[PDB]
């Protein structure tokens, strides 16, 4: 009934069915995202929809390689969190998802990154509305993925959003109570 | 429908005098708090500024910085601000009943990306609740941070004046999304 319910229900999806959602469902989510505010109304988001299996595999293996090295080297709170949740460098969802939605920011636009991540928040809620799942996937290095898809120098790959029908995704992680202070710290 | 909420939402830089109930802001923060974040760090922190003197200080600090910004701005930037009739004046920093300051946890991985994602949620929630907002980014964050005794571990991301809308200014255009497939 409420946006809160939609936001509450929405959780990471890293398990996907093979079945291809209608393009319109994914395009819907871009149309919602595109209504978002942005610095100087530049609308600095650009979308690349990757579906080609060979290309998905190339992207998967580049990310996995990058991740494997990262997993050898990560420390601190991130390592502790990844270890406890038994994450590894393997990223099968980059092949299994029917879409990889690559989201780029226009580097030259003011507050381009802030604006695109804001729009991604819109986008994720829209996907949830359509019964699609995703995960903001951010490999350690984006340069090689950018090269794989011939990214122009003007654009920065922000995130890989695998999108598909969820396949019994694991439960939402907890949320701490929101932390609100008044007037000053 | 979510598209309707997103499509209708526009910037609000002019607010009614009446103060909305705090519940509606808190609702919006609870929505934001449901957003994903890198390693589920939930790296957002919120400061609600209501005190009139403090809002005034924030307003004055930002305006002084904007004055300098506007003295010097040129090119594309200048043309857009001119055509939209922006000036260094930011009266809504004083006149909005609430300034919602959004901070990111500097040390949290993916903190900036996560907080701005959550700001997306937040803005939709404010719209749902019938409130207006503008993501105001001051030219000098540090001066504002000091005004509210920001701890060194936090980074101010954005000032969101929040109130009942009183802004007739129409939403600016949105170009149709043009997608690409597989490669550029
Ligand atoms: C990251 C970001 C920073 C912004 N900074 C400012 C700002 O400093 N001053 C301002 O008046 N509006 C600011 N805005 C609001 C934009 O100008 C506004 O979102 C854009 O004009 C589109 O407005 P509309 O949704 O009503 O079409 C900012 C928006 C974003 C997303
Ligand atoms: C900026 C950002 C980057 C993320 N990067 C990754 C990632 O690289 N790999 C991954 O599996 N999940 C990634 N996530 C998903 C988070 O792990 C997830 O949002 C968090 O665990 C909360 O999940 P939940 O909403 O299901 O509770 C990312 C999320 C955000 C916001
Ligand atoms: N921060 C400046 C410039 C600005 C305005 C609107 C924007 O979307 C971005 C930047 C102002 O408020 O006037
Ligand atoms: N990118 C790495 C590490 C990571 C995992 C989850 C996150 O939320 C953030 C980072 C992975 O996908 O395994
Ligand atoms: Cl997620
Ligand atoms: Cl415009
Ligand atoms: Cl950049
Ligand atoms: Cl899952
Ligand atoms: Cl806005
Ligand atoms: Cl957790």
């Amino acid at each position: 009934k409420m946006l809160y319910d939609l936001a509450k229900k929405r959780k990471t999806v890293r398990r996907f069915k093979k079945e291809k959602p209608p393009l319109e469902d994914l395009i819907y989510s871009l149309k919602v995202a595109n209504e978002a505010p942005s610095g100087m109304n530049a609308q600095p988001w650009r979308f690349l929809i990757v579906e080609d299996e060979k290309l998905k595999g190339q992207i998967r293996r580049v990310c996995e390689r990058s991740e494997k090295t990262f997993y050898e080297n990560v420390r601190g709170r991130l390592k502790e969190w990844l270890d406890e949740k038994r994450f590894t460098w393997r990223k099968p969802f980059l092949k299994e998802a029917p879409y990889l939605l690559l989201v780029f920011s226009e580097k030259s636009a003011p507050y381009s990154r802030e604006s695109v991540w804001l729009a991604v928040g819109y986008l994720l809620l829209a996907l949830e509305e359509k019964g699609l799942g995703s995960v903001p996937y951010t490999p350690p290095d984006f340069r090689e993925v950018e090269k794989l898809v011939n990214t122009p120098s003007e654009l920065r790959l922000e995130v890989i959003l695998p999108v598909g029908y969820p396949d019994d995704p694991k439960p939402k992680y907890p949320r701490n109570e929101v932390i609100v202070r008044y007037n000053t710290f």
